């Protein structure tokens, strides 16, 4: 049904994504090895490590998915992931590095105290544990129908061998691991679009025509305020909360800042991320608007009741030679083992940091310390992965994200803010986004501006109540 070369190709994948883990398992000593990768790794390399990341199995299929429904208007929030990162060099990034942090959320203690410390790092781990779960379960939906594979048997190739090389590589290993995933799930987006275009008549030129009549870029309709709408406006303020959340109280971007040996090369992990941004994302919805138009042209092979998430893998298996379908199928892959390697790994720098060494009386033998950072990531990868099976045999967690951003800005650019005032905006903020979320018809894009600004007026103005801040 899929092939045997198309299968060779994933496998090969497969096995160099192994190769590359047991490769830098020789230098995974101390868990400054495992968390901070001793400094050896270069800002071009985190930088493409950064943004396979954060794009996922959701950028790769929901984007284009998105946009054959819809239109472009959810791009604007990767340009304002781009606009975003001068400010995190200048303001946040030095903190991270000068604190030589293992976990970002360290810094709320040296701020404030262990309670914000600890909010931030069991909201984070929590998050992407279940983020690991969702990210193989949405790779499983999108490939199951078309690989004739047992559901549970897909998710040990995506899930388990990607747990096993990343407990065996550390950081650095997650890291280039993500530099050939990033490249071959970017070098896929193009390849995919490219081949719509030759299978489209009128090539790129008719896509584009058709796109624009059907008001399918950016509808003007879509420019006007809306409360419950995800109008332009609504997700520029969205997206800008949720890119502040993601460079700079998130402990998988913000360990990437700590891994190079100097600040200039750390200025060129931003550098290298937003080159990227800046290109590949365009490709995921000009796929979901050719998409769109091939099946304009061909409904007959579009069958009736289609689920849209799902006319990515449709187009792919259907309409790519031997080869090149198990290209792009490592390419989807790619983008879903560059994401988990980078959850898991950093869910165990946060636990080996914030939990087992913070709160133990005695301090861990570096021998201890290392035990936990291996331990971890197979904990947190098998409870992930029977998540996911869960999820294919058969939200509350995630509105933390804003309160956790709004600790970051409350103390960063709040100098009279204390851990007192950070604590009493924790709650406030917990409160107002499960107000907003169910007690509301607020549209989700609010939810993390409403708990990253909760706790930064919550946390400036009940400031006098308590002691003096730490100065930091
Ligand atoms: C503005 C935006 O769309 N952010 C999305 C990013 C970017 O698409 C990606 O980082 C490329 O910049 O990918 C995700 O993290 C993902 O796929 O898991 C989801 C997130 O909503
Ligand atoms: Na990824
Ligand atoms: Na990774």
């Amino acid at each position: 049904d899929f092939g045997f070369i198309n299968y060779a190709v994933l496998f090969g994948y497969l096995a160099a994504m192994l190769l590359v883990g047991v490769y830098f398992s020789k230098r995974q000593k101390t868990a400054d090895d495992y968390f901070r990768g001793g400094g050896r790794v270069p800002g071009w390399a985190a930088g493409v490590s950064v943004f396979a990341t954060t794009l996922s199995s959701i950028t790769f299929m929901s984007i284009p998915a998105k946009a054959y429904t819809s239109d472009w208007t959810f791009i604007i929030g990767q340009y304002l992931a781009i606009a975003i990162l001068p400010l995190v060099f200048y303001f946040y990034i030095p903190f991270f590095r000068k604190l030589k942090i293992t976990s970002a959320y360290e810094y709320l203690e040296a701020r404030f105290d262990v309670r914000s410390r600890l909010f931030a790092s069991l909201s984070f781990m929590l998050f992407h544990i279940g983020r690991v779960a969702i990210i193989t379960y949405l790779t499983v939906l999108a490939l199951r129908p078309f690989m004739g594979i047992d559901p549970v048997v897909l998710i040990v190739l995506i899930s388990l061998l990607c747990i096993i090389y990343t407990w065996m590589g550390g950081i650095e290993g997650v890291i280039w691991t993500d530099v050939i995933q990033g490249l071959l799930l970017s070098g896929g987006a193009v390849l995919i679009f490219i081949m719509i275009c030759f299978k489209v008549d009128g090539g790129i030129s008719e896509i584009f025509t058709t796109t624009a009549q059907a008001d399918k870029f950016f509808p003007t309709t879509q420019w006007r305020w809306s409360w419950t709408d995800s109008t332009i406006p609504v997700l520029m303020i969205g997206f800008l909360f949720a890119n502040i959340q993601q460079f700079t109280a998130s402990q998988d971007v913000v360990q990437r800042y700590i891994v190079t040996d100097s600040i200039k090369e750390t200025k060129r992990t931003l550098i290298t991320n937003a080159k990227l941004v800046a290109i590949i994302p365009i490709f995921f919805f000009a796929i979901g608007s050719a998409l769109f138009v091939y099946y304009q042209q061909n409904p007959s092979l579009l069958p009736a009741g289609f689920n849209t998430g799902g006319i990515l893998p449709l187009f792919i298996v259907t309409e790519m030679p031997i080869g090149i379908a198990g290209l792009i199928i490592a390419a989807i892959f790619a983008a879903a083992q560059s994401s988990i390697s980078s959850s898991l790994n950093s869910i165990s720098s946060c636990f080996n940091s914030d939990i087992y060494t913070r709160l133990s009386k005695s301090s861990p033998s570096p021998e201890q310390k290392m035990k936990v950072a291996k331990l971890v990531i197979i904990v947190a990868g098998i409870f992930s992965s029977l998540a996911a099976i869960w999820l294919v045999l058969s939200s509350l967690i995630g509105l933390m994200g804003g309160p956790m951003t709004g600790l970051f800005m409350l103390g960063i650019f709040v100098k009279r803010a204390n851990a007192g005032s950070a604590v009493v905006g924790i709650i406030v903020s917990i409160i107002a986004v499960l107000a907003a979320r169910y007690g509301s018809d607020l549209n989700f894009f609010f939810y993390g501006v409403i708990g990253s600004m909760s706790v930064v007026i919550a946390g400036t103005i009940t400031a006098p109540l308590f002691a003096p801040a730490k100065q930091l």
